[PDB]
């Protein structure tokens, strides 16, 4: 035992390491303080996300720390890759790879930025959780929809509509063509409309669309509340009015109760739509933060049916090729590394069930062109105010959105291509779906 | 109903509007996208935010959006303030204050940027959340401890070390002046040490420091796990040992499932140690995010009965002016709006039990009369590497701290200028205490800007 300082890279910088199929790897965008070398601040991040801290302990004798250090092992300019035993991480818990990966890392003086831009998670940790509760194959066979991408929308007003109201635009919506219709990630349980009324309403009003129109219905009922007990009961409550869905926003939960979520959702038969709320606060900035790619694989670990992931062309900022990628971090049962797409790893899923990307947020007719050509069938795509924001509100705008999915699909299966041809695509479907015609007149100067 | 998009600013910014005392009020840190105008881009927040979306909807005129929309009320150059209706909000739920607050606003085209740097909690509100299971006066009655800083620390190595080896850590830290230990905010369970056995050999650890010294003693047995079954099912473990505390890492769990401990806590008679781990992941840039103290206001209304702050002088980044202004948010019953401290708000808190600031993470005895003067009496300090690297170990290291913190509480009790008079009060200390000699000699040359 020497007792003192010294350097992080002494111990927790080894370029000549060879990562193990049982590491778990990170790729770390590191902005050293300036004066800081990269190797240094690369081992910093390494050395308290694991097991060293600022100076030399007596202590670090009583185990062997060559076993259980991670290892900064590559540096390629601004990017530190660095691998960390499996021993480290407690089985199931992705709430213990945030304490050590994110957990204080971000907040050295000497790393004036730190942004986590991917994860190699491994085989054999991968095995330590379940992954979704249902999955899409089963979810198609649930629903009885093949061969499209399913149509969704988020219910407006976001806010103060009466449990009557709400369930009055629900119907409307499922009547004219949607699949499903979703609760807004911020309606919970609010003195204008309670939890229990809007659930009881809402149900009566999918059992109505359902009998109707011949064809199966959801609403994402939002269980999100302030204890992980009472998300359960709101849960419960969904199961017995027989709903199919459920609702999570699983990173303003958080990722404990997530998980209570989802042994609850597999247990009871129920679908888990997760909304990402919050997910920006720390994945818009490329400098700083964690990347959506690395929330996702923790998303399908845990288990969701569903994800958003994002529209691209939408009101929301979204990269299009970092967006292909998530979609097949959460489809595909193996995924290569794409340095085009900012995966950094290889991915095994090691026979986890996929997760349904959904595309949301500001879109309307015109881009579903481009979303069927970004996502192919294997989406939702969800019209809020596309829906709702119809000149004659929003029974007829779900039948625009519908009827503008089913002709892209059909002219992708005819073997058209869909981008070049997109708006004779769509005016073809317009001339006998007046409904059609009327979105795309109304919305065809709005573009982000 | 006129159908089509309008711009956001023609329904929810409102600059003639004054805010009610029953409204939640938040200060945004706006960025917009270059040609979009800060009116639009504020309104954009308070919109999206409240209950409005990018195109007019028929339903609007379903409910009265005069009554529940959100405002955007002032702007001050990059800072704008928008005003909630109460009625917006679930009661007690931090949860569903996050889903509108920083719900999807921050991933918008038209705002590059965004940092949410305060928030205005009414009373109203503030009345349905239960804050702190035990608070700052019942928990110094509880130690039998008064009238100077409490003192801790993280053992280390954070990960590696048996069950055994651990104990024998906590042990040598607290006979020799600490008075709590703490599990890493990474040590959960895991296969070279299992949850529920350091639980029993560090209790037995605690149980025998407490004996020898005569001083009550406590360890934060780390509760944090995969989902909220487990961490109640290790709580229940902790309160059958008899364990004055627990801890959670109430970010990286989540709110919804911290809510759940901290109503076992209360239940139990347990103290609830909250640490802050993935806290710098969204509150360390100064252009986007969530200031530590919107997230230390949500901590004290759920309930921990300690929250990290940082140190502002060691290893982690902390600017001391915002870490006086987050102290206060979290031990007084009144805190006045201070803009050079970053408190956009008076905060009224309405009756809730004060919270524990805890300084943590690369300080050493040399920092300890920055560290009294920014504190003062009601804190913990934490020396984890500064216990365990002392050159002659666990229980020598906790002796130099405890003896330096008496000294330095001592002399600024005597009038004393600690920080004039800091090195000096230090060394009058370490000609009667070889063990702060050493420390003082080890780490002389250890600085952190
Ligand atoms: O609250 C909203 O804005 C939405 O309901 C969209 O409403 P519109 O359909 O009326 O735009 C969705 O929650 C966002 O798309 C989520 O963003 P992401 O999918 O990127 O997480
Ligand atoms: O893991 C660590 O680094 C610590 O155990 C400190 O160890 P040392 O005492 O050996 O530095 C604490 O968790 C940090 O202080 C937390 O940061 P904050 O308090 O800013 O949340
Ligand atoms: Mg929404
Ligand atoms: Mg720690």
């Amino acid at each position: 035992y020497e007792a003192g300082v010294r350097p992080y890279r002494e111990t927790y910088y080894d370029p000549d390491y060879e990562p193990k199929d049982t590491d778990l790897l990170c790729a770390f965008r590191i902005t050293p303080k300036p004066g800081v070398p990269m190797e240094e601040a690369a081992a910093a991040v390494a050395a308290e996300s694991s097991t060293g801290t600022w100076t030399e302990v007596w202590s670090n004798l009583l185990t062997d720390l060559e076993r259980y250090k991670a290892r900064c092992y590559r540096i390629e300019g601004d990017v530190a890759y660095i691998a960390y035993p499996l021993d480290l991480f407690e089985e199931g818990s992705i709430v213990n790879i945030m304490s050590s990966i994110v957990g204080n890392v971000f907040g050295f003086k000497a790393v004036q930025a730190l942004r986590l831009e991917d994860m190699r998670i491994p085989v054999a940790y991968l095995k330590t959780f379940p992954g979704p509760p249902t999955g899409i194959q089963v979810e198609r066979d649930r629903l009885n929809k093949y061969g499209r991408p399913l149509l969704g929308g988020t219910i407006k007003p976001k806010l103060g509509l009466s449990a009557k109201e709400y369930a009055r635009v629900v119907y409307e919506c499922l009547r004219g063509g949607l699949d499903t219709t979703k609760d807004d990630e911020n309606l919970n349980s609010q003195p204008f409309n309670r939890w229990r009324d809007r659930f009881l309403y809402v149900m009566e009003a999918v059992r109505k669309a359902e009998a109707e129109t011949g064809e199966r219905k959801g609403h994402w009922l939002n269980v999100t509340a302030g204890s992980t007990e009472e998300m359960l009961k709101r849960a419960e409550f969904a199961a017995e009015l027989g709903s199919r869905y459920i609702m999570v926003d699983f990173l303003t939960a958080g990722f404990a109760a997530f998980a209570s979520v989802r042994r609850w959702a597999r247990e009871n038969g129920l679908m888990l739509h997760c909304h990402r709320a919050m997910h920006a606060v720390f994945d818009r900035q490329p400098n700083h933060g964690i990347h959506f790619r690395v929330l996702a694989k923790w998303l399908r670990m845990v288990g969701g049916d569903h994800v958003h992931t994002g529209t691209v062309v939408g009101k929301l900022e979204g990269d299009r090729a970092e967006t292909l990628g998530i979609a097949d971090l959460l489809r595909e049962d193996y995924v290569p590394a794409d340095p085009g797409r900012g995966l950094f790893f290889d991915q095994d899923w090691a026979g986890l069930k996929p997760v349904f990307p959904v595309a949301s947020g500001g879109i309307h007719v015109w881009h579903v062109p481009d979303l069927v050509s970004i996502f192919g069938d294997d989406a939702f795509f969800l019209f809020g105010g596309g829906t709702h924001g119809h000149p004659r509100g929003s029974r007829a705008g779900a039948t625009a959105n519908r009827v503008a999915v089913e002709a892209v699909v059909q002219a992708r299966n005819e073997g058209r291509d869909i981008l070049a041809e997109g708006r004779e695509i769509l005016e073809e479907a317009a001339r006998s779906c007046p409904e059609l015609r009327e979105a795309m007149e109304l919305w065809g100067d709005v573009k982000f």
